[PDB]
């Protein structure tokens, strides 16, 4: 029943005439308002990336990898402000952020973003919670073109956060991160829509 979404993939990646690097990951989603755009979680890397696979010249040798193995309660986390600790070099540190949603295909994972890096991250937050590294704090425009200017940077609104309807995901044409914005906050004050 799977085509590309839900599959593990491998491909090469090449910027300029630089070296080709090999990447392995899991395709999380094909974006409804832009079916060319796939969201990808690369093994060992924590951000969610968007690539327009069918036209990005930097992608080479795309292949589907076989699954090596066959394929609730923590829903209460969704929408919660959190403090997420991590090991630095010894010292431990923390970023504060917001749990956005459960991740699409990798069941036990969660979308999360942070004030110090307001792009889309993905973590096994229930594990982190059990290890004492996640403190829980006490408690449309999709498909529209967006620009901000800070040269004229253009993109598209690809998702609205169900748990927090003023929060949206934006894919800018010039980058492969997924940007998260709360449209009522200062971080969004230079975004304009069409
Ligand atoms: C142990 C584990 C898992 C757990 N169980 N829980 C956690 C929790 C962690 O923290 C939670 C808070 C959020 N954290 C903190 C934090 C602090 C510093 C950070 O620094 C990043 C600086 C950096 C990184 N790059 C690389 C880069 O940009 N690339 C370009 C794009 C490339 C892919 C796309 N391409 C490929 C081809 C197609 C396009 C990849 C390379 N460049 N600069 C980042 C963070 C995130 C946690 O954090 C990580 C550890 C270091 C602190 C770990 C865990």
């Amino acid at each position: 029943r799977r085509n590309i979404v839900g599959c593990r993939i491998q491909h090469g990646w090449k910027e300029g005439n630089g070296p080709v690097t090999q990447w392995k990951g899991t395709v999380l989603d094909q974006v409804p308002v832009n079916p060319s755009l796939y969201l990808i979680k690369y093994d060992g890397f924590d951000c969610v990336y968007g690539l327009e696979l069918n036209k990005d010249e930097r992608v080479s040798a795309l292949e589907v990898l076989p699954d090596r193995v066959a394929t609730h309660l923590a829903d209460t986390m969704i929408g919660k402000a959190v403090e997420h600790m991590f090991e630095t070099d010894g010292s431990k540190d923390e970023w504060r952020g917001m749990v956005l949603a459960r991740a699409p295909v990798m069941n036990t994972w969660f979308y999360i973003t942070y004030e110090k890096d307001p792009v889309l991250y993905m973590y096994q937050l229930l594990d982190d919670y059990k290890e004492g590294d996640l403190r829980i704090m006490p408690d449309s425009l999709v498909g529209k073109q967006v620009e901000y200017a800070g040269s004229k940077r253009t993109g598209m609104v690809i998702h609205q956060v169900e748990a927090k309807p003023s929060v949206y995901f934006i894919k800018f044409d010039d980058d492969f991160h997924i940007y998260v914005y709360d449209l009522v906050k200062t971080s969004a004050e230079n975004l304009y829509f069409q």
